[PDB]
């Protein structure tokens, strides 16, 4: 169910955002590091509905931007709808220590038969937003990898369609 | 959170189940009327996991329809993950009765600027499954604008993405 979140600029403007349009409705596809965005809790995937009172509905991406510019620093209201598009599925390592599937530039791809990932369902062209907690959102696949590699048995891994 | 379902065949050996793959996945497409799926809880968009103890990952809807079909047992076990793309938008109706989108093929196409559909952010290309609990999926669009014409101000919609 919707939130309003408040959000002031920094130094020189700029809230650490990126909008993109997807279905006529505007979400959040980039959160820099210890930025504004990411001191209230905005992730990759949270639905934008106001932007300082005015619905993005049928707003470009470019017009999102534009209108992110503008915003006046001391305050930014957003309405947000924390990832609609959101699933979590919890994998087990095996022998190798592999939960099962190919994934490419943050993307699964694919879905080993007879493996934990074919058992738990987990559905391709979907991106991993997080693994285990750790915002894997901007990175390069080998530091993803690494991710997996070094946690535990129990993978959860945080998945929403591409 | 995924459940096993036992299914019981009717007299005809069919369950009233139509399956698809979307995304390596096999996802629940129709369910008939008072089948024996509909008896179960099965539901459009309910995934399939398992298939009597055998994984639907990477199967085509041919393969799956293929399995049901092949081992005419009286029991049929699925695995279902429920309505994993499942999201409930509340619209209420303006002045002329109007929430403020528009459908083509029981999907929604548009979004009418300065309306309850926008400021909700509902979204198009994407089906919609019910309207306050009642199933639209396989109805024609008049039958659809039926319901939405003897509804109350308050109109909730189920959706999914299309794909
Ligand atoms: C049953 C069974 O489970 C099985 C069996 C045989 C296998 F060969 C594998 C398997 C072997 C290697 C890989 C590589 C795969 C990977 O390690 N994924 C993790 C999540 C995992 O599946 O553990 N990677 C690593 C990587 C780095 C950079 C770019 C792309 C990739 C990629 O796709 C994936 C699966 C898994
Ligand atoms: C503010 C504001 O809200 C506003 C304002 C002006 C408008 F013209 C409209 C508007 C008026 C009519 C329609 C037609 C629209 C519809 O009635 N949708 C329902 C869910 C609704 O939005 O109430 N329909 C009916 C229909 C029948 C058969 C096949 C397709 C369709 C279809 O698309 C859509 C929007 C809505």
């Amino acid at each position: 169910d919707p939130r309003e979140v408040i959000l002031c600029k920094d130094q020189d403007g700029k809230i650490g955002l990126r909008l993109k349009s997807i279905d006529n409705g505007i979400f959040v596809q980039l959160v820099q590091a210890n930025s504004p965005a990411s001191l209230v809790g905005l992730r990759f995937g949270d639905q934008v509905l106001q932007i300082n009172g005015e619905n993005c509905a049928g707003w470009s991406s470019d017009k999102a931007h534009k209108v992110l510019k503008q915003a006046f620093g001391e305050k930014i209201t957003m309405t947000i709808r924390d990832r609609p598009f959101e699933r979590t599925i919890t994998m087990h390592k095996d022998s190798t220590g592999h939960v099962g599937f190919i994934f490419k530039n943050g993307k699964i791809t694919s879905i080993v038969k007879d493996s934990s990932a074919a058992r738990n369902g987990l559905l391709t062209e979907h991106n991993i937003c997080e693994i285990n907690g750790q915002n894997v959102i901007g990175l390069k696949d080998s530091q993803i990898a690494d991710i997996l590699s070094t946690s535990g048995t129990v993978v959860t891994i945080t998945i929403m369609p591409a």
